[PDB]
């Protein structure tokens, strides 16, 4: 089938000084006439500006340490976050052209300020205790495995509870927001507004028992009520699944390969309209057939060793490394051990509007 | 306002030979006026056939027990079940108008064969255990508290893996089934088609871990496919609402009064599309306000000592007993001690069709 | 496969004072065994009690005008309507289970006063004219042809504007309603509160435009906000069908046979939520293939003459005859010219619910 | 409140060679601190880099006239469409962030080759006639007042059947689907597969009456199943909205303000999953109340006088003049006289992921 490099061009006019003058009259008038553009305007297939890229957690973790160290936390700039930049996307804090993501790193004892905004975010801990962050005024602790939530205009400010430091990634649908117009922000309180520290949040203890809903509960949400998805229940549904497939019965969405998808309760649906989290598991040994997804993931190794391939290059993965797969770039996981990994994606912005499409390698 | 006893009757025609003569043709016919009938086709408020009625788990026990002893269990008969028949539904072994509610009764080492039927189904247990129940070959072990689901289509069969024998309720949509004819029904096995007796069933083990969902499972259901609701999480909601309560903050329904909604957790919906399960927990002393609701209800006390109230009548109840509430019947609740109560309902086909209606005193 | 006349009954007591003394007790404590019961409550599949019947419209007339001479319509009786009552139904006006259907007949200048209900109706039109029916005080008129639509708790009152009398169909869910308790009911004013007769209803005026909504309607509704859907638009687009099928193209559901669904147009779902409304067209020759489909129906022949097939038996038909098929009886039309016909049925109950299901001869 | 001026700024680091050398490594390791960006990507409300613009239409048909002398159409450029660059957004061939707008022209006998891609799309005519465009292999006739549908994916290619050019509007979601990375494109026939000139297309012989469904047409579409929303229907719906407000109905969405959203009969939502469209009538006089909206809105007058209050900016309009308004500018239509306006936005991508708000003057 043609694409834009093989077809026939039959709009080309004459170069003429009627032409020039034409043209010079767009420019003047604000047109831009289609036949010049059309080929980049509507590509073929997707051809994201973002490019596929890693992100050592050794050198994420020196880099935030260091800024722990040179820039105190604090309002104005309000988080200690380092936004991970795709080096396609023109020097925009952007690590895919929907999400954010960020290693935010909060010192001894620090707190950082009360704010909300259109932005959806959540929290994920690769390693690390200490810090609750403070969600509409109720406090979720933050541990290893742990992903957070925090829901467009939800007040939230956290604080480190210890002597010690903790570091976690930040994403967030900040690139989709600035560039399609939706942001809001405000400012909240200069400390967060409740210092306790329990074990689990009121979120957690309303919604958190398997298939009970309370009935004070029974309005639908457009984001999960759930402020945090712990790591024991994580790693318990991972466990079951390649149990199930060990006594022959289906569970894993492919051979050794255990996954699940984080969900609002409310509806089964994703935590949040623009972001889709899941977390994988995968057996020593286990290859993914290569997969073209569109819109962009991005995964971060919770545990073990393996690799990532994106358009044909393998690259060696580490615990905590990120990685990010533009729009209809071919993918695929290798297991070296077992291999845990955190996803989010835009994938509910592109199944919304109905651009979804999915190619996987032998079927 | 005018109801059907007050109003005018304006359409009484002069007593003839051809009035008589015109009524008999509509005998001959198949024909019956509306203007003989309207008032009772279509009443000021519903005005229901069955009556409220309480049954003693003493005596339900009594008469299982007897039944253990007379009647064998096995093929045609199916199961040894015991109808709640309401006194005001002609004979039908009907508890209201849509549900069946049963007393089932397996002894030492009985198997009850498999079937499957359209018609919905759950169990619910207030004491006992050792009965497996195998739904689509998935065995589901029953216990104290637990809600058991099988949902319609299913193959069930049941065995007491024990020397001793257990009793426990069955609710289904029998009732609605038969009479707005939808039932269809096929004998199975013979014998359960897996006698082994695991903790937790399949379902649960990948369907009960809260906010979590397989990436094998991202199609919705009509029903759920948790096959168990188990005591632990139900007990544990319950009380988390009530000491969220303690701590000033929202969670119960009403003062003192904790209660969820099983539900489906691929939708956040009902259980099955024609029944509701809730779980209601009263502080001593609690008195619900009283209700009016279209559709009927059962409940069957789990635990604690208190009183209903239905159509101006306090009747005391005990651990086991089982009360019916049709449609439209002001109901109260009143807590002596502690008051643990299951309910189920035909709410979900009131609601599906927008007939449901509400009427709360001092509200 | 088993069926209940073929199965071995292995729950068949020993008939001794001791099991008779326990059917006793059964009796007094308000209980039904299953086990005597079972065949019954739970079939293969549907058994109604309601047989296919035919009503021809000659009958039908012939009792609707000595109505018309022998009984007055008001209050009280509200309506000159006589409904069909199926005779297997026990002497129920009902002619399914969940359906009501009736022939009204209104006299001269006579007007049938205001009232509302919880229970869903509409009217269809074979032949006449001369009645407006005023729907929330937005008058309605009525014609051949004409779909005219009343949703449960609308006010409606109608009268004739015109020296001649009219008689139409009304189909409600009347015995769903009584049946499952759901039924209110209000007497609104003893004469309809606008008299004047304009040819479109102020409903029609604002949604009866293809493919647009008013700005001041983006609330969806449970039931269609279209008073009035009218012969010429029915017509049009059953001729537009057989047409795209004489073109080659995609259009009719099965050759030859072409068929609407009414629609309510904020949501494109059926007209109300109980009871589903078409309209088909056959060519001369054409013979649908037999179905069995759950839950009931009624067709009225608007025009053209041809036959139904119920259970392998033939049944000839003419203008304005009706007839019902009880769930799960097979069916067909027999087209002899061309052959329209008004349909309606329980089905969205039956889907609501997940209890519908379909065989097609051949497929 | 606080806004990103008048802020505290706390993260502001010692300017020290420690501080420069970890602000250089981040560059190297391609990461962007938070502190330094928070305000530009997360503003206190919408900021867009879209201006508020206004293009003449006849500055626009003056420029797409001398396109027609000097260039051909045909394949590659695909379209003789010169799209309207908004000035803010930085050279790219965008109205807004979100939606692309051309004024396209095609000249006496000229075809268009088909093609499909997944952008969506819509062509709309305050003037002209001769144009056919075949959708799917459907000629769907153009003429003055029409909305055309092109849904993505849908091949689609067009012809004029006359001697004399006609020119129309173009909508469609390139700038969304460039910037997200879900554009997909196939080239099709060099000629448009069928040259047949009907006065009504298929689509709309099935789908244009109101109501009424087909039988084959029950399952709902992404996108409307009609091709061509005609002008005579959109004329008729915005009069008799004009009409009930005479007779004291309620009907105009405010006093004088008739107006229509176009909608898929389907599932009675918008055309297509990313655009919107509306046909807005005010009465001589009519001044709307202020509206801020987040997401972007184009207008197209398609007849009568008036003006357009943006940030506070007075302009008037004629005839076919476009304008844009991009998010959260505060907006006003004003009529001199009776003032007709088509308008498309990308409120369908704000509402479905919960980013929708809206400001109202006096409410
Ligand atoms: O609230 C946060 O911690 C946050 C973290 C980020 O990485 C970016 C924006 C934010 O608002
Ligand atoms: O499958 C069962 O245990 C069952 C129990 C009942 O009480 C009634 C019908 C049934 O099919
Ligand atoms: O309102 C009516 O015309 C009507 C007609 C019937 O056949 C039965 C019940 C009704 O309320
Ligand atoms: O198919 C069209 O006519 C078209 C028109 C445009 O203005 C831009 C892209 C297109 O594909
Ligand atoms: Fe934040
Ligand atoms: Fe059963
Ligand atoms: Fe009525
Ligand atoms: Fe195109």
């Amino acid at each position: 089938k043609l694409d834009h490099e093989s077809v026939t061009q039959a709009m080309q006019p004459k170069d003429t000084p009627e032409l020039r003058a034409l043209y010079k009259s767009f420019e003047e008038e604000s047109i831009i006439p289609l036949w010049t553009q059309l080929g980049d305007l509507m590509p073929i297939h997707p051809k994201s500006k973002a490019v596929p890229h890693v992100w050592k957690w050794s050198t994420l973790l020196r880099l935030a340490r260091k800024s722990g160290e040179l820039v105190p936390v604090g309002r104005g700039g309000e988080r200690r976050a380092l936004g991970l930049a795709n080096p396609g996307l023109g020097g925009n804090a952007y690590i895919s052209p929907t999400m954010w993501a960020a290693i935010q790193y909060l010192g001894p004892r620090e707190t950082a300020p009360e704010h909300r905004h259109s932005q959806n975010a959540f929290r994920f801990v690769v390693e690390g205790e200490g810090v609750w962050t403070v969600v509409n005024g109720d406090p979720v602790r933050m541990s290893r495995g742990d992903l957070l939530l925090t829901p467009g205009w939800c007040f939230h400010g956290h604080m480190n509870d210890t002597d010690q430091p903790m570091a976690w990634i930040d994403g967030l649908d900040i690139p989709f927001s600035q560039q399609m117009d939706v942001g809001f922000f405000e400012f909240g309180s200069d400390r967060v507004t409740d210092y306790a520290t329990p074990n689990f949040s009121r979120g957690e203890r309303l919604w958190c028992h398997p298939g009970l809903r309370p009935l004070s509960g029974l309005q639908n949400t457009v984001a999960s009520p759930i402020g945090a998805y712990r790591w024991e229940f994580t790693d318990r549904a991972l466990t079951e699944q390649l149990l199930l497939e060990d006594e022959g019965q289906p569970a894993t969405v492919a051979p050794g390969h255990a996954a699940i998808r984080y969900v609002n309760p409310t509806t089964g649906g994703d935590v949040m309209p623009t972001l889709r989290c899941e977390f994988h598991r995968l057996r020593a040994g286990t290859e993914t057939a290569t997969r073209n997804e569109v819109g962009s993931t991005v995964f971060q190794v919770f545990e073990g060793a393996g690799a990532v391939v994106m358009n044909g290059e393998t690259t060696k993965l580490e615990k905590g490394d990120m990685f990010v797969v533009p729009s209809w770039v071919p993918w695929s996981l290798q297991a070296e051990t077992q291999f845990d990994l955190f996803r989010f994606s835009d994938a509910p912005i592109m199944e919304a509007l109905s651009f979804m499409r999915t190619k996987i390698e032998g079927q």
